[PDB]
C-alpha cells in the first residue's frame, strides 16, 4: 500500500518524487507521487508550484484526498488566508491524521499565528508540533523558528506573557527573557544562559540550543 508513504515525514526532494513520478505506470501511486511533490515544494519555497501541481492532480483516494487538504492549509496559511486555512483544518479529523500529519496541522497553524503576529500562539503550536516530530532535522529546525517567534515578539508580551501552566512555553519564555534582559552585557549573558540550563536541564532547548544561541557561545570577538 503505496499510499501510505504520505502518512510519513517526506524528506527527499522535490525532484526526487518527481523523477519517480515519471517512473511509475499505476495512476494511484502516481497521484501520490505528485502529493509528495507537492509537499516538499512547499518546503522549498515554491508555493504556486506546489498550488499548481495539487490542480493536476487526477481521482485520489480517501487517504489521498486527506493529504490533499492538509497541503491546502499550508498553502492558504503561506499565502496570508489565514481565516481560509484556519477553515481547511477545522475540517480535519485529527484522529485520522498520522503523527507527522499531525506535525504538518500544527506547522500550519503556527504560520497562521506567526502570520498575525501572535508569536505566543505560533510557540504553542510549534510545541505542540513538537510531540509528533522524531526527525533530528525537523525538530532541531523547529527549535530555531521557535526561538525566531520569542526573538521577533515586543518586550511586553514576553514580560507579561504567561505560561498556562505549561512547562515547555515556561522555559521557553524564560529562555528569551533571559537573552532580553542580558544581551546588552554580555559577561551576565553567558552565565544567565548557563543558570537557565541549570534550571531546565531537560526542555527541548536544553538539549539542542537554537543556533543563535549556540553562535553567540561559541564566537570570541
Ligand atoms: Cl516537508
Amino acid at each position: 500500500n503505496f499510499t501510505q508513504t504520505l502518512q510519513k515525514d517526506a524528506n527527499a526532494s522535490s525532484e526526487f518524487y518527481i523523477n519517480k513520478l515519471g517512473q511509475t505506470q499505476e495512476l494511484e501511486d502516481q497521484q501520490t507521487y505528485k502529493l509528495l511533490a507537492a509537499r516538499v515544494l512547499i518546503r522549498e519555497n515554491k508555493v504556486e508550484q506546489s498550488a499548481a501541481l495539487l490542480r493536476e492532480l487526477g481521482e485520489l483516494n480517501d487517504a489521498q484526498k486527506l493529504d490533499r487538504a492538509l497541503i491546502e492549509a499550508r498553502i492558504s496559511a503561506a499565502k496570508n488566508a489565514n481565516e481560509v486555512a484556519q477553515n481547511q483544518l477545522r475540517a480535519l479529523d485529527l484522529n485520522k491524521l498520522s503523527p507527522s500529519q499531525k506535525s504538518r496541522y500544527y506547522e500550519t497553524l503556527a504560520i497562521v499565528a506567526e502570520n498575525r503576529k501572535d508569536m505566543i500562539e505560533a510557540v504553542k503550536a510549534r510545541i505542540e508540533m513538537d510531540k509528533n516530530l522524531t526527525d533530528v532535522q525537523r525538530h532541531q529546525d523547529n527549535i530555531d523558528k521557535t526561538w525566531a517567534l520569542l526573538r521577533s515578539a515586543n518586550t511586553g508580551v514576553i514580560n507579561n506573557a504567561s505560561d498556562e501552566g505549561n512547562a515547555a512555553l515556561g522555559g521557553w519564555l524564560t529562555l528569551i527573557k533571559a537573552y532580553n534582559d542580558y544581551i546588552r552585557q554580555p559577561v551576565q549573558l553567558s552565565q544567565a544562559l548557563q543558570s537557565w540550563k541549570n534550571a531546565y536541564p531537560n526542555h527541548a532547548a536544553a538539549t539542542l540550543f537554537p543556533k543563535e544561541l549556540l553562535t553567540l557561545l561559541n564566537f570570541q570577538q
